[PDB]
């Protein structure tokens, strides 16, 4: 049993802690590791409140998942900082933010060239396919453009394993826009959540649009999706000059199909799309 | 918190092609049939039956790579462990080795300074990480052929075949290793630094390795002059000073990698992003 231990990073080795992002459940900060001399990201529980023991278990579980799931397109975990009053997952620092920022910050990024977009889509599928091929399979359950991070040369690192589950009545978690309709309510199709999210991501990458942008109430989105409505496919959302437009639309519509049986495995998706990805030059 | 190294069944390796044969094994490219990625496979000779001592060497190397994972270390993806096949499966590095970058002058007429300095910085970060493990991992075979370059020319340190937990060419070896070794890696790094900044083969004109060994034991080192190291090398004086400490006759005069990074960080910092 060849084993790799996740390093424990003592608190005094984290220098220059700076707020990057605060959320509901925790905070992401940048830091430098004083000994390794690299920039890191630290995803930690709130510094304000005392540390709840159930919150501690959630962080340890996420850290273990990241550690086990390591692969070319998955955010590398560097260690865990586990202290009486501080608990943080230490990962590689991603200099180029998230796919969300790339797609929707149109002043910062006026042009996002097709080969880059297709490489991003290919790398996401490779990352998730890897997760689904683990024993037991790891299901991400929160794939979205905000959780696809971009390294120094805009290669994909899938992040945020907070809702992930090993496949071994309540529905799984997720973000509503990227969630298939069968996951909305209590009461086998669990494995087809990630591909649905990927289809919405693909639509979002090729359009540079917010899915369901005109729909102001998320409950209306949920009602419409449960009736089979999806982000709009027309000349306006998806211009005619998108490379391999017909094949990509066909794949999207299978990926987000109402019937989960009509959605491909990620392996199937890769087999179907490899000829498309291959047409692009380095 | 434990991570298991995957066992990759032989039937999942497709399109096996010879890349490089050495004395102890062979490196082949392949595709993983399920993961749909290109891989490199470092395996024992397909011709001979598999000696059990050779098997243990490969397993030991695989374990070291698995434990040593870090941003500047070659990622191991799994082990293929079969009755008649034994191979370490790693990420495929598209841009070869630092050796090829430096010495294939038709293929690479210009290697710009910011790239060279970034490479030197990343090597030191990789080795510093190894030396900071508990117990420390000593590489003991650092050379330009063992520094691999990924798709955007970032460093992955490879070849852990001679590595040791702290409980072939002699040009990168300090003299105390062959006098008739905690400071071995930094000595190799000093020679690598000279090689990166010069684009020259260390001791190129010395035809007998025994002459190299004798000369080094007497304090001779790769030549530092205007010809080997041009005056227009950024931070030339500081870099020469560092090199000469890194390969100092007395191992006590050679820095830790942490010390080397502390001393060189201001130099590395002057360069803009590529
Ligand atoms: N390694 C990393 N490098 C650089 N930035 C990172 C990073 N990890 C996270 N971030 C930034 O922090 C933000 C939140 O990270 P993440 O999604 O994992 O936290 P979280 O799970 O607590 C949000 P939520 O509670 O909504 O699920 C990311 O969108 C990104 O901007
Ligand atoms: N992941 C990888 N990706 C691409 N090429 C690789 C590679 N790993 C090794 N190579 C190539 O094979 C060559 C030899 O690899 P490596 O040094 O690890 O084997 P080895 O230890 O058997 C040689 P020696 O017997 O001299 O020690 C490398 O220099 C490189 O050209
Ligand atoms: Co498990
Ligand atoms: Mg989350
Ligand atoms: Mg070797």
């Amino acid at each position: 049993a060849i084993c790799s231990a996740l390093p424990t990073i003592p608190y005094h080795k984290l220098a220059d802690l700076r707020y990057l992002s605060r959320g509901a459940s925790g905070t992401v900060s940048s830091a430098r590791h004083a000994d390794w001399r690299v920039q890191v990201a630290v995803k930690h529980l709130h510094i304000h409140t005392p540390l709840l023991d159930s919150e501690r278990k959630d962080v340890l579980r996420e850290a273990e998942i990241l550690h086990k799931a390591r692969f070319s397109y998955i955010l590398p975990i560097l260690g865990i900082c586990n202290e009486p009053e501080f608990l943080g997952i230490v990962t590689e620092y991603m200099p180029n933010g998230s796919l969300n920022e790339l797609l929707h910050r149109k002043t910062e990024y006026p042009d996002v060239a097709w080969p880059l977009r297709f490489r991003i889509l290919h790398e996401i599928a490779l990352g998730v396919n890897y997760l689904h091929n683990m024993t037991p399979p790891l299901l991400h359950h929160d794939l979205k453009t905000q959780n696809i991070l971009l390294d120094n040369e805009f290669h994909v690192k899938i992040a945020d394993f907070g809702l992930s589950k090993w496949r071994m009545s309540a529905p799984e978690g997720g973000t509503i826009i990227y969630m298939p309709p069968e996951n909305y309510e209590p009461g086998r199709a669990s494995i087809k959540h990630d591909i649905y999210s990927y289809a919405v991501i693909t639509w979002e990458v090729l359009s540079r649009k917010q899915p369901f942008e005109d729909v102001t109430n998320p409950l209306q989105i949920m009602y419409s999706v449960s009736q089979g409505h999806r982000p709009v496919i027309n000349e306006e959302s998806l211009p005619y000059d998108i490379p391999h437009r017909a094949r990509m639309i066909s794949l999207i519509e299978s990926g987000w199909a109402q019937n989960p049986d009509e959605r491909p495995s990620f392996l199937k998706c890769l087999i179907e799309l490899e000829p498309v990805f291959r047409t692009f030059e380095e």
